[PDB]
Parts: C-alpha cells; sequence; structure tokens
C-alpha cells in the first residue's frame, strides 16, 4: 500500500498518458465482472491498486458496459465534448 491514497492535484507530468496496463485491467474485470457497479469500498481499492483515479475508472466501466449491453434497448444519459491539440485528431 501507500501513505497516501491516490488523488488529483495541480501539476506538470513529464510522462504522457498511457494504455491501461494488464495488470490494472485485470485488477477491473476481477471487480467488474462481479458487479457492474461497484461500491465506495471497492472502487477504494481499484484506483490505489491500479494506481488510477475516479474519473479514470469511470470510464472503463463506462464502455465496459456498452460491451455487455450488446446494443440492447436500455435507457442513458447524454453527453458530448470536443477536444483537440496534436495532429491527424
Amino acid at each position: 500500500g501507500s501513505s497516501g491514497s491516490s488523488g488529483a492535484y495541480p501539476d506538470f507530468a513529464p510522462q504522457k498518458f498511457k494504455e491501461k496496463t494488464q495488470g490494472q485491467v485485470k485488477i477491473l474485470e476481477d471487480s467488474f465482472l462481479k458487479s457492474s457497479f461497484p461500491t465506495q469500498a471497492e472502487l477504494d481499492r481499484l484506483r490505489v491498486e491500479t494506481k488510477l483515479s475516479r474519473r479514470e475508472i469511470d470510464s472503463w466501466f463506462s464502455e465496459r458496459r456498452k460491451l455487455r449491453d450488446s446494443m440492447e434497448q436500455a435507457v442513458l444519459d447524454s453527453m458530448g465534448s470536443g477536444k483537440s491539440g496534436p495532429s491527424s485528431g
């Protein structure tokens, strides 16, 4: 474990965001596979373990469901954003 939990903060990391590491994903799958919607306690262990943040995971799980739904009849919320910067994007 660590002295302090994993939390966001105002700083510039010299390393760019990398794809989800096998280990991390594996840790999440174990939880998700069991319960799509993790509990405070669960997630808490997910972030620290996978070394990710609430938002970070939020995406993984959010999408993970889409795969399970299989384009089935289910109510969902609406959202849309626009991000730019790098070339060919």
